[PDB]
């Protein structure tokens, strides 16, 4: 019933398409074929894709138990470890998922724009320095966001111990865990991972250490000289439902994981946007942003990013929606499910692929044009956040983050694209983002 793509190598696949441009090889898979879904062979395992944006609803909705992520999303414990992500079960999972949450509270997002606002204006006099100068923005915007990331989840006292190593090394140690064409076949990365093998580990060191040393720091107990309700405090002070606590190895790998989410494709996000903005065609664009916070104080508040910053929203979404950083997005069909006029059989891959929804063109036309003001056509076509079961739950949190420096940074600065055109998006990396050789830009200080 479902249709399936000529494979032409059979060992080894498409995977080679895929690998050299996965936006054109599903567009001519759909095209070709002449339907929204179709499967095709990567490693000799069915992986069936869902190109159609009004059958997302196929994709996303059903439970755990009839399409689970969990198998498919194997590939990720090596970077962050045992008893993290998806190598529990739902409860283990859903336990630090629950306490992410726990610190992820509308109560707790007070402090997020100023405790961001304030990390960005350091980083800003720190590294750029000078009136005008040069510099490639997703490295230093990589650096800016583990500080602000760090800063609103872990809390002052991380950010504090990570400082310049982390500001680009952990930047770098993450940087470096990326690893492309290998989610589709799990069993390369086991024996020979390039380096993801001691990045992990070598990460794994630097804050293992100072997780020794936080005991020794602070009195925090009884005096109640600070109300310490940071992740990492009541991480390693967590039981779980069945009695047993967190290992050194499992907070370790936790404090990575929450990091990740937090920094990696935020950065990418926040790059992208400005990217987009400081080009010359999307001057009006910048000029409708500039309407829009050149009213706020100095001292920005939750109330200004939420209820009084609806225009760059929408730049942040457009930006995602245009390049959006995972690319896509799987679970493992343990059970038959219908997707518009066909079945897709039990053992299968089933994945969506935001890159390629974004890109259908009844959703939305001219899909390569960065239009901040576009709307999907198609209702629920836009995936990058996800949806169902599975939905983001650092949505609030990436958007206000990016949002909150956008505001920040050109406030306080002017931004010129050292490029013709905007940069390619580097497929390399299953997290896709802007390529990193194209993203040298000149910085202007702004001065009244
Ligand atoms: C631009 C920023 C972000 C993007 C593009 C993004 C993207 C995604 C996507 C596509 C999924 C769904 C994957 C699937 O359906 O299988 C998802 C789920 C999730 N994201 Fe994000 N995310 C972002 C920021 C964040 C942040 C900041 C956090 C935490 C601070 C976070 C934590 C999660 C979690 C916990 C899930 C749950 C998925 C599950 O239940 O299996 N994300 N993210
Ligand atoms: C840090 C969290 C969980 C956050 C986890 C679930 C997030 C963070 C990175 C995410 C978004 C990633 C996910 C989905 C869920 C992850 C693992 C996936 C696996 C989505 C599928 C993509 O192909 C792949 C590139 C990404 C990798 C990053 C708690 C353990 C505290």
């Amino acid at each position: 019933l479902p249709p399936v793509y000529p494979v032409t190598v059979p060992f080894l696949g498409h995977i080679v398409q895929f690998g050299k441009n996965p936006l054109e090889f599903m567009q001519r898979c759909k095209r070709d074929l002449k339907s929204g879904v179709f499967t095709i062979s990567i490693g000799g395992q069915r992986v069936t894709i869902v190109g159609d944006p009004h059958e997302h609803s196929r994709f996303f909705s059903p439970r755990n138990e009839i399409l689970s992520p969990r198998e498919v999303y194997t590939f990720m414990t090596p970077v962050f470890g045992e008893g993290v992500a998806y190598a529990a079960p739902y409860p283990r999972m859903r336990e630090q998922l629950n306490f992410l949450a726990e610190e992820l509270t509308i109560a707790k997002f007070q402090n997020f724009v100023p405790a961001i606002q304030h990390e960005v204006r350091k980083f800003m006099a720190e590294n750029w320095k000078e009136d005008e100068g040069v510099i490639n923005l997703l490295e230093d915007c990589g650096a800016m966001i583990i500080n602000t990331a760090c800063q609103c989840l872990f809390g002052e006292d991380l950010r504090k111990r990570l400082n310049a190593r982390h500001f680009a090394q952990l930047l770098s140690k993450m940087e470096s865990s990326l690893i492309p064409a290998a989610v589709f076949m799990p069993w390369l990365l086991r024996l020979p991972l390039p380096q993801s093998a001691r990045c992990r580990e070598a990460r794994a060191e630097l804050q293992k250490i100072l997780g020794e040393i936080i005991v020794a720091r602070e009195k925090e107990e009884a005096s109640k000289d600070n109300n310490t309700s940071d992740l990492l405090g009541g991480l390693l002070k967590a039981v779980y439902r069945d009695g047993t606590r967190m290992s050194l190895h499992e907070v370790c790998g936790m404090i990575v994981a929450a990091m990740f989410a937090g920094q990696h494709t935020s950065t990418i996000t926040t790059s992208w946007s400005m990217l987009h903005l400081m080009h010359p065609k999307n001057k009006k664009w910048l000029d409708k942003l500039h309407k829009e916070i050149d009213e706020f104080p100095a001292q920005l508040n939750y109330d200004n990013v939420m209820d009084e910053m609806p225009f760059a929203e929408r730049c942040v979404r457009e930006s995602i929606r245009r390049d959006p950083p995972l690319l896509m997005v799987m679970r493992m069909v343990k059970a038959e499910v219908k997707v518009g006029s066909y079945v897709v059989p039990k053992g299968d891959i089933i994945a969506c692929s935001p890159l390629l929804s974004h890109h259908d063109e009844e959703a939305f036309p001219n899909p390569r044009l960065w239009d901040p003001e576009r709307d999907e056509k198609v209702d629920g076509a836009f995936i990058g956040f996800g949806a169902g079961v599975h939905k983001c739950i650092g949505q609030k949190f990436a958007l206000l983050q990016v949002k909150t420096i956008l505001a920040t940074a050109f406030r306080e600065y002017d931004f010129q694209l050292l490029r013709d055109e905007v940069p390619d998006p580097d497929y390399h990396t299953m997290v896709v983002g802007p390529t990193l050789n194209q993203c040298l830009v000149k910085y202007t200080r702004k001065k009244k």
